[PDB]
């Protein structure tokens, strides 16, 4: 069995699609394969907010669901249905995909066609959270608007900032088009290479946004190491020498949103 799609974020709606694949595989003692198109159709438009995560990260996640192969956006945006079906979908008896799904030249590919060629298609309905259709765009807007706290209800977890490499550590998020968080300061949960986990204050400021994070109760530097940050809360907005005091306020303020997040956990 196979599931075809973008899966930017691999959010609640994507999961629904992947679990169903696994359920079908189980009752057929069949094998599993996820085909993930590298980039959505508007990725190149100037008005594209950007991907929730890199294709790499996306793959590390789709992985804890089944072997995953990346279908290169260009190597397929010019194929006729026969061409696609005939090249990645052979020997395949079943495919799992979201509501309305397309895949070939001029976007003329779909369930109905797949069915005409002897392929069983499972169209998974969208997951509605609150009163909206979970989607990568919705989470994409929530990220720019800085409304992080409201992300887990759709993504199924905290929006994450991932990348390479006293005061801070600047995070290089790689070279794909990644959505950016509204500028300002955010409380974050830092996953250190150590295995250990600490909290921190992240500054997001200036087309090419920087991500610097000050880590609480932590020594040594992470130059060259990979880092993962769960973004919890939007603290204050961006603002222009009373600096050595404004950050010190932020810190003392970080501690106390931390306490209140922990407290809430004990219930």
């Amino acid at each position: 069995v196979v599931s075809i799609g973008v899966f930017d974020g691999v959010h609640i709606g994507h999961q629904k699609v992947l679990r169903t694949m696994k359920e079908i595989a189980f009752f057929r003692k069949d094998d599993s394969l996820i085909y993930t198109i590298s980039y959505p159709p508007e990725y190149f438009l100037p008005d594209f907010p950007g991907l929730l995560m890199t294709v790499e990260s996306r793959v590390e996640m789709l992985s804890r669901y089944a072997r995953t192969v990346v279908l290169d956006f260009f190597r397929i945006k010019d194929l006729t249905p026969e061409g696609f079906v005939e090249r990645y979908l052979s020997g395949v008896s079943a495919v799992v995909v979201g509501r309305d799904f397309r895949f070939g030249k001029n976007a003329s590919g779909n369930a109905s066609f797949l069915r005409k060629k002897g392929v069983e298609v499972y169209e998974i309905e969208d997951v509605v959270v609150q009163g909206k259709r979970v989607s990568s765009s919705l989470i994409r807007n929530l990220v720019q608007e800085g409304r992080v706290e409201e992300i887990p209800a759709y993504l199924g977890r905290y929006f994450e900032i991932e990348g390479i490499v006293f005061p801070t550590a600047n995070i290089d998020r790689g070279n794909e088009k990644l959505v950016d968080l509204k500028r300002g300061v955010y409380l974050v949960r830092v996953h250190l290479p150590d295995g250990k986990k600490k909290f921190g204050v992240m500054n997001v400021g200036f087309r090419n946004v920087k991500y610097e994070v000050y880590i609480l109760d932590f020594e040594g530097d992470l130059y060259g190491q990979r880092l993962k940050l769960e973004v919890l809360k939007f603290m204050r907005d961006e603002k222009k020498e009373e600096l050595k005091a404004a950050i010190d306020q932020d810190v003392k303020s970080a501690r106390n949103m931390i306490d209140d997040i922990i407290n809430s956990k004990f219930e």
